[PDB]
């Protein structure tokens, strides 16, 4: 059964403005460990940055909690998965979270995700 | 087990575009007694239209067309967003055996976009 | 159980500068048979292959392969429906895909599409 569905679409200029203010405050906020390695070596690290903020907001509505406890990654078919920490781990197994589903996509403009999760 | 999916994107300045030629018109034709009221007072009104045409449109995609005045959302006492169905559309529901229903939507300054699934 | 889940956001602009390039030699590409001759005959083809797309590759995420494999239709009602050929078609049966829900929505500058895969 269905437990939570969550969508997010966030401008890309947007999250370039918050780093010309905020610098790398806003990447520090919301990426895992895993996700700012990424982050320090991307070549676009700013579509990076706002592609992993559509995800995770898309997740904290599915799951109705801070970004950096819903870490993306990409499994070993190149497909993104998501992985929880702290109390998003603990709610999802309350919740009795047994499937997540992650979908997004970008445009030049434009950033989207949807997220499905399942029991 | 899914009975329907549906999806939209509203871009916010064709719904203030429209709302400068023809003022209520848009939002009488689909808006609930309810979302009328809200309307009328509210602080972002065209974004506040905006918003409910991309739940409504994704609804009504995931029913399979329905009158939008007959998807009414609302925000129960969670805050959470949520379809409350009248008349034919609460009759399809029914006879389709939704047990649960599941909105999402988003917004970015130009754009807004929902997903709408149901399920048995 | 959900299977897969995909979505896809098209600048339609972009397509229409993709056939500025190269004429129908993308819709050639894309473009299954029978999806080729309504394009053939459409009154607004950029519009009609920028919808086509998002469709396609938010269907190609939910199966984690070509484009012209996943073909769009419309039912005796009118609403989107996948119908899958060669190699998806094959990874389809593998799954055990039982349904394919499709939506999409098309803005003036923006297409987009989601797609689930169920069993
Ligand atoms: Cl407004
Ligand atoms: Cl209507
Ligand atoms: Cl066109």
């Amino acid at each position: 059964a269905i437990l939570g569905l969550g969508t997010d679409i966030v401008e890309i200029a947007r999250i370039e403005a918050v780093i010309a203010r905020s610098g790398d405050r806003l990447a520090r906020r919301v990426l895992s460990d895993n996700e700012w390695a990424i982050w320090k070596t991307h070549h676009q690290p700013v579509r990076f940055l706002a592609k992993r903020f559509a995800v995770k907001e898309a997740a904290a509505k599915a799951f109705g909690l801070a970004f950096n406890q819903f870490e993306v990654f990409n499994d070993e078919l190149g497909k993104p998965r998501l992985r929880l920490w702290g109390e998003a781990l603990k709610l999802a197994e309350k919740l009795g979270v047994a499937n997540m589903h992650v979908t997004l996509a970008d445009e030049r403009h434009y950033a989207c995700a949807t997220v499905i999760i399942e029991s």
